[PDB]
RNA sequence: UGGAGAGUUUGAUCCUGGCUCAGGGUGAACGCUGGCGGCGUGCCUAAGACAUGCAAGUCGUGCGGGCCGCGGGGUU
């Protein structure tokens, strides 16, 4: 019912007296390839443990995205940070041209043909916020009219 | 009907920033290897120096001759 990839995992360290300590972080993806996608970073002790608590915060934070077709209804341009992503769409028999995890978001949303660029800063924590804004910010035509009804 | 990024400064992080890699291209060269054909292509350097052969001539329907030869005339 629910698609679950992971994007990165990291281990990161904290100096205490005696030597290192690590904490493992771990970005996932769920989508249903409708339309609905959802991004979440878990951080544990252990790495399975960060998987699934990113799981968990991915299913918790959700978005719905309005595609047209398997594409995008309008470009976008989302600075997130340092970071920025540049979507534009794309007729059908395109498909998903991106980085590794704006390509990952946008295949478990449902996406098939679509247009992309990171800018700026390719941190991958930022890139996959700021494809998130961006899908937060897409309007379809319905809603545009829906705005400007008066 | 058109756009992918990654590695690397830190104990770990975000940024800035350079370096590097994946792509495509060549009148190419070098190494190892090397079976056939078609079509292309082949002094990027000394516009340095060149043996040798050929590469620009053709018209007797413009004109008069020379040399070699033959035939027929004026003459016993
Ligand atoms: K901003
Ligand atoms: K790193
Ligand atoms: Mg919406
Ligand atoms: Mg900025
Ligand atoms: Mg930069
Ligand atoms: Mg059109
Ligand atoms: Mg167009
Ligand atoms: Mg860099
Ligand atoms: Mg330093
Ligand atoms: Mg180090
Ligand atoms: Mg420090
Ligand atoms: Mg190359
Ligand atoms: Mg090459
Ligand atoms: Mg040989
Ligand atoms: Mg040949
Ligand atoms: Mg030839
Ligand atoms: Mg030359
Ligand atoms: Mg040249
Ligand atoms: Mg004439
Ligand atoms: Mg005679
Ligand atoms: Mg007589």
């Amino acid at each position: 019912d629910f698609e679950e990839k992971m994007i990165l995992i990291r281990r990161t360290a904290r100096m205490q007296a005696g030597g290192r300590r690590f904490r493992f972080g771990a970005l996932v993806v769920v989508g249903d390839r409708q339309g609905r996608v959802g991004l979440g970073f878990g951080k544990a002790p252990e790495v399975p443990l960060a998987v699934q608590k990113a799981g968990y915060y991915a299913r918790r934070n959700m978005v719905e995205v309005p595609l047209q077709n398997g594409t995008i209804p309008h470009e976008i341009e989302v600075e997130f940070g340092a970071s920025k992503i540049v979507l534009k769409p794309a007729a059908p028999g395109t498909g998903v041209i991106a980085g590794a995890v704006p390509r990952a978001i946008l295949e478990l949303a449902g996406v098939t043909d679509i247009l992309t660029k990171e800018l700026g800063s390719r941190n991958p924590i930022n890139i996959a916020y700021a494809t998130m804004e961006a899908l937060r910010q897409l309007r379809t035509k319905a809603d545009v009219e829906r705005l400007r009804k008066g």
